[PDB]
């Protein structure tokens, strides 16, 4: 059930799979919410299940196993149209804290952690609406975990009180990222 880089519908659930086409990647599509990645000595890839469009109050059910040899995070990961903005409500992270060299912004306390709070820009890199330069909005927990339960809509509210404003929701989804490492990981999402 492993497939190509590209979005879709896999057991009522919206799917987003993504590379860089380096190679070294396996994505698979599961059961239900349930979808499993497999990489060793990757580019960088962004797959995981979710919503299509998320909502800004969606509570957010992940469960399974995730263990990343190098850089890799596993998150609540979207976009939102007018404004641009790429978020991540990063759960857990293998070597490299995502929010390092990053201005933090406060912090949120939701489902039994700290989150800090982050922004980042990316100058002409790519997008859902092509190349752009866009604003990147981080939620990265303190305590990690691989399971559990993610209530957006106290994120996105301490967002907006820090000024960070978010648009229309495109899509929304638990996603495992890789840049240029190894692992493998099984989420079920619900």
């Amino acid at each position: 059930q492993t497939i190509q880089p590209g979005t879709g519908y896999n057991n009522g659930y919206f799917y987003s799979y993504w590379n860089d086409g380096h190679g070294g990647v396996t994505y698979t599509n599961g059961p239900g919410g349930q979808f499993s990645v497999n990489w060793s000595n990757s580019g960088n890839f962004v797959g995981g299940k979710g919503w299509q469009p998320g909502t800004k109050n969606k509570v957010i059910n992940f469960s399974g196993s995730y263990n990343p040899n190098g850089n890799s995070y596993l998150s609540v990961y979207g976009w939102s149209r007018n404004p641009l903005i790429e978020y991540y409500i990063v759960e857990n992270f293998g070597t490299y804290n995502p929010s390092t060299g990053a201005t933090k912004l406060g912090e949120v306390t939701s489902d039994g952690s700290v989150y800090d709070i982050y922004r980042t820009q990316r100058v002409n890199q790519p997008s859902i609406i092509g190349t752009a330069t866009f604003y990147q909005y981080w939620s990265v927990r303190r305590n990690h975990r691989s399971s559990g339960s993610v209530n957006t809509a106290n994120h996105f509210n301490a967002w907006a009180q820090q000024g960070l404003t978010l648009g229309t929701m495109d899509y929304q989804i638990v996603a495992v990222e890789g840049y240029f490492s190894s692992g493998s990981a099984s989420i079920t999402v619900s």
